[PDB]
């Protein structure tokens, strides 16, 4: 009813623990209104299961978004995750292409040479593949969307068009996960 299967399922990637994939993009209102309330979730999640945050491409011109994610991750700056969002959706900021993103990290103490040459590594190149490719596998149709146990996905349109509701069918998702 409110969630549909992932066939064939996906692999596990984290022995002994449960993936949660919450598929985003931070040009998306939705994602940005429900990230605190995921970052809430998080902090009472069961030990055995583990979050990610994907971002997702729907259209080229989204890819740069998808390195700024794992760039930033990267830095050992996740505080900076969180205010991506506040950046495009509250106070209107561009930052949609390297040189925006590489201005705004050095305005956030992010040394520019850093930022540029990690957003063009090898390593967050294939992050950012693996997240497409993780996104393909689970048949995602939208943002924001949550992958649970590689075997369920749900979201807030199929929850009942409510953010709570989508992480109430997550934590049973998780559940039926385990068997």
């Amino acid at each position: 009813q409110q969630y549909v299967n992932i066939n064939p399922p996906m692999p596990s990637d984290t022995p002994g623990k449960i993936e949660v994939l919450e598929f985003f993009a931070y040009t998306c209102p939705h994602c940005a209104a429900i990230e605190p309330m995921v970052e809430d979730w998080a902090k009472t999640a069961p030990q055995d299961v583990v979050l990610k945050q994907v971002p997702i491409a729907f259209n080229a011109g989204m890819k740069p978004l998808q390195q700024l994610y794992y760039t930033l991750q990267a830095l050992e700056r996740p505080d900076l995750h969180p205010k991506v969002f506040t950046a495009i959706h509250t106070e209107r900021k561009r930052l949609f292409d390297k040189k925006a993103m590489g201005e705004w990290a050095a305005s956030q103490g992010v040394d520019r040479a850093k930022f540029d040459s990690v957003f063009d590594s090898f390593s967050v190149q294939t992050q950012v593949q693996h997240a497409s490719q993780l996104a393909e596998a689970a048949h995602i149709d939208g943002t924001p969307a949550f992958a649970v146990g590689g075997r369920y996905m749900t979201s807030p349109v199929l929850a009942g068009n409510d953010y709570a509701g989508a992480l109430k069918v997550v934590d049973q998702l998780i559940v039926q996960s385990r068997k």
